[PDB]
């Protein structure tokens, strides 16, 4: 199935005739345009057009699989107006600002603007072989940088300096850090989104490193926890249980498995090991964004299929004491899975 | 004048009784909360309240000058509903997503939601002595890092590696790069927003370095152009004219000067030196955001006053050949100006 043929049935079930595409990830997904913050796409009964300005004329001609209309707003959607006369036009209500919607409403007085909220969640969940290649390249960069920086994670080093070393190397390679880096040591490990602080790593700490590369527009995401010196018996028990949970959830990945059931497997296991209040979401899709569909929460209705790329990231957090998360990036295959993130997972 | 007493007359002239504050910069400006992406503020006839969730209970108690209501959405604006019954409630239409507006409309069925578009532009233009202190600290960091990295800007070095060296040092100091770094060498100097590429700097190039630090939530912004070796006679003429324009526009800064008239001074001067098609905006306010009010375009109606912090950044760009921009960060004083960015401006 082409990407447009994935989208149009969704729009039909949403009760709209057209879609104004404003989320940069979906502009790029549909058209191939890589400066998508400055493009928009109109999907309509007449076909699909990329709108961008004359700074991008050559780039858009080289990249876009869609015909182009070159202008700045508001000429872009005034030119579009004829195409959407009398139509129900969906828009991405979680992306579009009210001011932008007002502009469209003024431009399209004979259309009905229809808010789509979660409607396109998971639109991009199944990746093509080309997209998987770009995700592999990003994760391979992240693994290389993690391997290079790992020896530097020792007593006396600040969390922040570890983060600087990772960022430095990702940038020099032509990528960048995919999200604000987490290097969470000692009691900072109890913070699931504890961005690298000035705390000095000390003997006896666990250190949680959550990192990804964005490279060529595609993202990776992994987490490792390592010991500096000898951790407490309690923190070793926590680490072992989190690793056990991660390995069990990964081992259930296959087409047709329910995301919510993966979450249940991990929470039952953590509960069995005394951490039934310590762990939230088990993971998320990764692609043009770090966090995208599917979602691995207990309430999720998502169902995995081959070609999706997700994370599995159980964690347990003891406030004031410590915490552990271990996370891998997984490709769903036709009869199981492939782990894309290859950095070592150590004993503690 | 307190910040709230700057805001309320604006709201009165906008025809609203209250304001739902969603832009992180304005949440922080009004309340002092530093994790403002996860706070919101309701300004109303009853006073003003910061809304944030229980992850931030202690932080918000320590930081906020405003009473707090602790909950997640949608409890936050359902709790707010009683306060806005029968009122015209403004919201920030350039910040708020349509989905967020729909949520407010459902929560506040007996209020009238009123879109404010450019209404709050320049709300934060006049800085307090405390805010000026934070901007000085950010620019002082940027100047230190620029001085450290300057010798590394030589033939054989990639644009990207210069950017990495700046970023590395800003991060290790506890700040970060304020915006995607521009290191634009040779023909890349014709690109006003040419992010640092893999191009190798060579003898005979000019190199334009546009950088800022974000530190403690406040931003800086400057640009220097330097010669590596001997530039062409033409590129030297361009450099000298841009410096002349920057120094003339800066010298006109004072309370009461019109932003548009500063722009005219710079464009007339560039025109007199043969660059009347080569140069756009002359500059912008800087504070909690890199680009904020006032605006120094030919159409601007802004009028400078003491305590504003702006940039002056004339440039001339020759596609396929080269380009020059020179930019300084300026405090408006009671009878003139003070240049906050102190890095050397060199001859070429
Ligand atoms: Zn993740
Ligand atoms: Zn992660
Ligand atoms: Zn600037
Ligand atoms: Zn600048």
């Amino acid at each position: 199935s082409s990407k447009m043929d994935q989208l149009r049935p969704v729009l039909g079930r949403a009760g709209v005739d057209a879609l104004w595409v404003s989320a940069p990830a979906n502009v790029r997904w549909l058209s191939g345009f890589t400066s998508a913050e400055d493009g928009k796409v109109l999907v309509s009964p007449d076909g699909a057009t990329l709108y961008t300005d004359a700074r991008y004329t050559v780039q858009a001609q080289e990249e876009s699989s869609l015909p182009q209309y070159i202008a700045r707003p508001p000429a872009t959607y005034e030119h579009a107006a004829d195409t959407v006369r009398g139509l129900r036009v969906g828009f991405e209500a979680e992306s579009l600002t009210v001011a932008e919607l007002e502009d469209l409403r003024q431009a399209w007085p004979n259309s009905t603007l229809v808010a789509l909220r979660g409607t396109l969640g998971g639109l991009r969940a199944v990746k093509t072989p080309e997209e998987i290649g770009a995700i592999r390249a990003a994760q391979d960069l992240a693994d290389r940088v993690y391997t290079e920086v790992r020896p530097m994670i020792r007593a006396g080093v600040r969390e922040l300096d570890v983060a600087v070393e990772i960022e430095t190397r990702l940038r020099r390679a032509g990528g960048e850090s995919a999200f604000e880096l987490i290097v969470a040591s000692g009691p900072n490990g109890a913070k699931p989104h504890g961005h690298a602080s000035k705390r000095v790593i000390e003997d006896g700490d666990l250190v949680t490193i959550d990192m990804g590369a964005r490279l060529g527009g595609y993202n990776s995401d992994m987490t490792r926890t390592v010991a500096v010196g000898t951790p407490s018996a309690e923190m070793k028990r926590v680490y072992d249980a989190v690793l056990e949970a991660e390995e069990a959830a990964i081992a259930a990945i296959r087409p047709g498995v329910r995301a919510a059931d993966l979450d249940k497997l991990a929470r039952d296991l953590l509960t069995r090991h005394g951490l039934g209040e310590a762990f939230h979401s088990l993971g998320h899709g990764v692609g043009l964004e770090v966090h995208e569909g599917p979602g691995l929460r207990g309430t999720s209705q998502d169902v995995l299929e081959a070609g999706m790329v997700i994370t599995i990231e159980p964690g347990a957090y003891l406030p004031g004491v410590g915490g552990v998360r271990i996370e891998d990036l997984i490709l769903v295959t036709e009869d199981g899975y492939e782990v894309l993130s290859h950095s070592a997972k150590e004993s503690v």
